[PDB]
């Protein structure tokens, strides 16, 4: 038992982590890096213990020997009497979203159009859709498929960063942290919402949490579901209500990882942390709520009900599942057995 050092990605996560730190009596402390990759490195080194990660990063981290510990769990309909911490995770739907007004734009006419990605190496924003495109075009030149994009994490001076905007001042353009205006699920959807891009690769949930009054953000308060369409892989367009029948894939939930030798320890502390600041926790919303950051998805997704135990002590390949791991492998041949660091 003891203190857990969390790794925050960028200045906004840092500010929230510090709040969490103060409220916890320093039972959790904070380290900060500029990218998710740097955070993986801090954990490897032992300078940080844990962070929450999208599936695409669970993959990077796993080659380097880090393990899944607890997974994000959101509101469910199947598997009903079980307590949240013990309910199995559902996964989320990776979808491609466009404006209704942009008529005649289908999966089969995406070439040379403008795109919005959560960030390079992420599941819904990059791995799935780009894996799909490489496989469909028989080419590895996925950097030449779209005319312009905002793909946080690519080369700032490449076309994959042409549509990114940086921070309030124009700095940090295309950085894969929340300082970049078009970063993450929310940033990518905003990129489409403001007609900077033609299509956004996000998840089912993002469309719903940022339309019809669900978000009071300047850019989203007037957004309406009917104004959006999902691009299905059979060439059709469907309303956002039909995501169960019109998605690119189902993604494994974001999860907390740590070095294997710290797993038990990290797990113990966080379960107690969530009993205090989680969905129905003792001090939320009284003093501090771990799963809220006003639609910004800082440290955790805002729609998380709880962090769930992984039943069955998964390796990272089992957590991701065989379907998703094959996809990432085949796509990374474009740009076997080794840790990136
Ligand atoms: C896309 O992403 C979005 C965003 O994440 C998802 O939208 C969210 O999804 C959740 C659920 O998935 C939404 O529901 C939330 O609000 C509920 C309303 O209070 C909360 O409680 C639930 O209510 C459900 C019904 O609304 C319950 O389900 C059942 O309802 C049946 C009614 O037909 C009922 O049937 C009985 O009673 C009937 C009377 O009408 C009889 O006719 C029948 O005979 C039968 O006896 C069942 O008993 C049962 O109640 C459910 O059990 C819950 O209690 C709850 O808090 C929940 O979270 C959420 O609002 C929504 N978010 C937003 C902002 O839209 C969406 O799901 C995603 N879609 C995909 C494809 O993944
Ligand atoms: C890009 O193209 C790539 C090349 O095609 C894709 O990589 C391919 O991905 C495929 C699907 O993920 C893999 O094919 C699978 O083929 C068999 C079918 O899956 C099985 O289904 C049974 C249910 O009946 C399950 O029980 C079982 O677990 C499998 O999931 C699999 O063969 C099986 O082998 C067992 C014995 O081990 C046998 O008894 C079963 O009958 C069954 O036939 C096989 O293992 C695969 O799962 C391809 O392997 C994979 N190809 C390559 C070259 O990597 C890639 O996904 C494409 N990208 C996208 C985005 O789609
Ligand atoms: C610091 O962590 C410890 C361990 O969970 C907490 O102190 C515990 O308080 C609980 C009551 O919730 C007792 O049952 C345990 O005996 C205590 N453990 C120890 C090791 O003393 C405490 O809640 C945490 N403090 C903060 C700020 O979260
Ligand atoms: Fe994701
Ligand atoms: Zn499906
Ligand atoms: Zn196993």
């Amino acid at each position: 038992y003891t203190r857990v050092v969390w790794c925050a990605v960028g200045p906004e996560e840092q500010k929230k982590c510090q709040q969490w730190s103060q409220q916890s009596g320093q039972n959790v402390t904070c380290a900060t890096a500029s990218t998710t990759d740097d955070c993986i490195v801090l954990v490897l080194k032992g300078e940080a213990d844990a962070l929450n990660l999208d599936g695409g990063y669970i993959y990077t981290a796993g080659k380097c020997g880090l393990v899944p510990v607890l997974a994000e769990n959101r509101k469910s309909s199947k598997h009903s009497s079980l307590d949240c911490v013990l309910r199995p995770t559902e996964g989320y739907l990776a979808v491609a979203v466009v404006k209704k007004a942009n008529e005649g734009l289908t999966w089969n006419s995406l070439k040379d159009k403008k795109s919005c990605h959560t960030a390079v190496d992420r599941t819904a924003g990059w791995n799935i859709p780009m894996g799909l495109i490489v496989n469909q075009t028989g080419s590895c030149a996925f950097d030449e498929f779209f005319s312009q994009s905002c793909a946080p994490g690519a080369d700032p001076k490449s076309r994959l960063c042409a549509l990114c905007a940086g921070d309030d001042q124009g700095l940090d353009k295309c950085v894969p942290n929340s300082k970049e205006k078009y970063y993450g699920y929310t940033g990518a959807f905003r990129c489409l919402a403001e007609d900077v891009g033609d299509v956004a690769f996000v998840k089912n949930d993002t469309v719903w949490e940022n339309t019809n009054g669900e978000s009071t953000a300047d850019w989203a308060k007037n957004l309406k579901r009917e104004d959006f369409r999902l691009l299905c892989l059979d060439g059709t367009r469907k309303p956002v209500t039909e995501a169960q029948s019109c998605h690119l894939a189902v993604a494994p939930n974001h999860a907390v990882v740590s070095r294997s030798d710290r797993a038990a320890h990290v797990e113990q502390v966080l379960l107690h942390q969530q009993a205090l600041f989680g969905k129905n926790g003792k001090n939320c919303p009284d003093k501090f709520c771990l799963f809220k950051s006003e639609t910004k998805n800082l440290l955790f997704n805002d729609n998380t009900e709880c962090l769930a135990k992984l039943g069955g002590r998964p390796t990272y390949e089992e957590y991701l599942g065989t379907e998703y791991v094959t996809a990432i492998a085949n796509l990374k041949k474009c740009s076997l057995e080794a840790c990136a660091f």
